[PDB]
């Protein structure tokens, strides 16, 4: 149950150990706890805009609803941890380690998720738009058995993104007008397996891209550039 004023003062004295800790509400915008232990602890509706939890072990803690806007949390361990609904706009998520994380109705609006390991989570209805700074760029991604049902991907980077057995049902990987008319960008990547039923893949790039053993049923794919894609049947377009 520890305020800002306990938490500092303990990690300047050098204390790492902060598992289970009740930190509901707080607020620790621009500050660091850099490599602190926030295992199993409870961070939700935080107020962690821009601060360095770089290298934090974070594992099954609770950051439901809380303020995550440009948070750097790069090479942090997050396994299954629940960010439901958190705003993660704009962060740092470069290897962040969130497998089996829940991240359902999550903002990661124009975040780094750059080589971030998402296996199997869940993150249905999340927004991955651009922010109005940056396209959300999830390069070398994995997202493999992960459930992106209804999520808003337009415009988003995700060359050489791993999304094998993903469930991407009624998923937008669209343009978006706002922010150059710029589509997905599934060059490269691995959609093996994955169900793009419903999802929209109009004018996406997935070029090089493996779709074998994809389901497209109902899948939009007017206009898509598909130059050198392994196509669900093991042909290449």
């Amino acid at each position: 149950h520890m305020n800002v004023g306990e938490i500092l003062r303990h990690y300047a004295a050098g204390k790492r150990n902060f598992q289970h800790i009740n930190l509901q509400e707080i607020e620790l915008t621009n500050a660091s706890l850099t490599g602190a232990d926030l295992s199993y602890a409870d961070l939700r509706q935080t107020r962690l805009g821009k601060s360095n939890f770089s290298h934090t072990c974070l594992r099954e803690a609770d950051l439901s609803e809380a303020i995550l806007w440009g948070i750097d949390l790069s090479e942090a361990d997050l396994y299954r941890a629940i960010l439901r609904e958190a705003d993660l706009t704009g962060a740092k998520l470069v290897k962040t380690r969130l497998e089996e994380a829940n991240l359902i109705k999550a903002s990661l609006c124009g975040a780094n998720l750059n080589s971030a390991n998402l296996s199997r989570c869940l993150l249905f209805q999340a927004d991955l738009r651009p922010s109005s700074n940056q396209r959300t760029d999830l390069g070398y991604v994995l997202l493999t058995g992960a459930d992106l049902s209804y999520a808003d991907l337009r415009a988003a980077s995700l060359h050489h993104a791993n999304l094998d057995g993903a469930k991407l049902c009624r998923a937008n990987f669209g343009r978006t007008i706002q922010w150059g008319n710029l589509a997905a960008d599934l060059s490269g990547a691995s959609l093996q397996g994955a169900d793009l039923s419903y999802a929209n893949l109009e004018s996406a790039i997935l070029r090089k891209a493996n779709l074998q053993g994809a389901d497209l049923t109902g899948a939009i794919l007017k206009d898509a550039e598909l130059k050198g894609a392994i196509m669900p049947d093991g042909s290449i377009h």
